[PDB]
Parts: C-alpha cells; sequence; structure tokens
C-alpha cells in the first residue's frame, strides 16, 4: 500500500509502521556545526573488490542492485562498527529537480539524490535476521550532486531502460560499487532506521561527508524510471526519499575536524 505520494507517503505510514514516530528514525538532517568530532572513530575500511553483483530490480519504491553475500566478499568495518557487516545490495533515492531528492540534508541542504549502500552484520547470519537486530545494518550513505558525469554510474544508468517499470528485473553482473565511491571516506554517524516501511530501528548509519558527482543527464535517466507497473497509468518514479525526521535523543558524531 505504501509509496511516496499524497495519500500513502511519509506523513501515512505510521498506521501501517507505528516505530514511524519512534525514538531513533532516519534520515535525519546533519548539522555540521552541533557534529562531535570523535577521535576514537575509526576510518571506515570498505573492502569491495571481490563483490560479486547479480541483478538489477525495480521494486515499484526504487531500484535494487543485489549481491552474491554468501561468501566473506565485500564487507564494510571499522569506523564506528564492531564487527563486520557484509554487502547485500545498493539503491537510490532522488528528487523531480536537481534541488531536493537526497533523505539526509546536511545544514537543511538537499542534494539531487543519495545512494545507500545497505550491509548486515555477519553476526546474525543472514540479513532477515539481522533487521531485527538493533546493530544488524549499516547502510554506508553518499550524497549525489550534479556537475560532471559519474562514469562508474554509467553501467547503471545503461540498463534503466530494461527495468522501466514495477516488477521488472535483469541480470546485472561484474558492476563494480568502487566505482561509486567519492574521493574520501571522511563520515558522520549516527544510529537510526529503514527509510523505507518496516522503517526497523536496526541500523548504523554512516554518511559520508563528499558528494559524487553525477551529470544531469545520468539523473535524467533516473527520471524515466516509473512506480507504475507495465500496463497501469504511468507515474514517474521521482521524489521517492523520506523527508529528515527528528533526532530526539541522539548524537551524530564527525570522523574529522
Ligand atoms: N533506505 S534504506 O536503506 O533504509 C532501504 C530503502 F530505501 C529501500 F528502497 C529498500 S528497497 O529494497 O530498494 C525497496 C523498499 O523495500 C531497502 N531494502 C531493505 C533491505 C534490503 C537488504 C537488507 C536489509 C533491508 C528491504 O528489502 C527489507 C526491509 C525489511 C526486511 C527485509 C528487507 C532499504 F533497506
Ligand atoms: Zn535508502
Amino acid at each position: 500500500h505504501w509509496g511516496y505520494g499524497k495519500h500513502n507517503g511519509p506523513e501515512h505510514w505510521h498506521k501501517d509502521f507505528p516505530i514511524a514516530k519512534g525514538e531513533r528514525q532516519s534520515p535525519v538532517d546533519i548539522d555540521t556545526h552541533t557534529a562531535k568530532y570523535d577521535p576514537s572513530l575509526k576510518p571506515l575500511s570498505v573492502s569491495y573488490d571481490q563483490a560479486t553483483s547479480l541483478r538489477i530490480l525495480n521494486n515499484g519504491h526504487a531500484f535494487n542492485v543485489e549481491f552474491d553475500d554468501s561468501q566473506d566478499k565485500a564487507v564494510l568495518k571499522g569506523g564506528p562498527l564492531d564487527g563486520t557487516y557484509r554487502l547485500i545490495q545498493f539503491h537510490f533515492h532522488w528528487g523531480s529537480l536537481d534541488g531536493q531528492g537526497s533523505e539526509h540534508t546536511v545544514d537543511k541542504k538537499k542534494y539531487a539524490a543519495e545512494l545507500h549502500l545497505v550491509h548486515w552484520n555477519t553476526k546474525y547470519g543472514d540479513f532477515g535476521k539481522a533487521v531485527q537486530q538493533p546493530d544488524g545494518l549499516a547502510v554506508l550513505g553518499i550524497f549525489l550532486k550534479v556537475g560532471s558525469a559519474k562514469p562508474g554510474l554509467q553501467k547503471v544508468v545503461d540498463v534503466l531502460d530494461s527495468i522501466k517499470t514495477k516488477g521488472k528485473s535483469a541480470d546485472f553482473t561484474n558492476f563494480d560499487p568502487r566505482g561509486l565511491l567519492p574521493e574520501s571516506l571522511d563520515y558522520w554517524t549516527y544510529p537510526g532506521s529503514l527509510t523505507t516501511p518496516p522503517l526497523l530501528e536496526c541500523v548504523t548509519w554512516i554518511v559520508l561527508k563528499e558528494p559524487i558527482s553525477v551529470s544531469s543527464e545520468q539523473v535524467l535517466k533516473f527520471r524515466k524510471l516509473n512506480f507504475n507497473g507495465e500496463g497501469e497509468p504511468e507515474e514517474l518514479m521521482v521524489d521517492n526519499w523520506r523527508p529528515a525526521q527528528p533526532l530526539k535523543n541522539r548524537q551524530i558524531k564527525a570522523s574529522f575536524k
């Protein structure tokens, strides 16, 4: 039922998922002056050299690229994390215009889009068990601004015409997610939640300070996707972001300054 429109969007999600009004909901505005530099935070370790992508799917909310996570390959650790987290999928959130689209904001600034690389804690054995845990997931968030093209994105962009509508999927092998990272791994971190139903409070968020640049043409291709299925009226997949939620009790920590 849920989606991103007037009658089913963010302001409605609490009826099916009352945690929507919980104490550790995401995204949030990152007030960069209030974030605490934490000298005890470790550099983030991103090891994606053996990542194995499997498919790409239009799920009617966004598109996912899912990875084979049955071996110890693409892993996030260090930073604020205890233990090892395995990459399972990435997706994006983006706007109808370049001035909105991100879920997190930085001093109220919205970016054109936001990339989420979703990892589960290997101590829980699989992602379905990990989402039931308060430290089950680590999501790496990367802002996108419009400027110069991101060459590492173009393989994604060029397959989107094959998954235009809800339910469509394709083969999507040998995609290297290292091509979506910025130069710097400096980050903010805080405890939060999934930003889509079921909104589980299971995520350690790690948001990189440095955005990647993508071209205007690359993001225009995201905006040609459809929310609807094949043979329903066409509704462009745009503005699939949840707005910032109350920070409540929480402290955002910075790895830098
Ligand atoms: N922004 S976010 O990172 O919070 C987020 C999304 F915004 C998002 F769009 C997805 S999605 O799979 O692309 C479509 C909505 O379910 C998921 N996918 C969930 C997921 C995938 C892999 C491992 C854990 C969670 C979703 O598929 C899910 C939710 C709850 C329980 C199992 C799986 C997601 F986690
Ligand atoms: Zn997301």
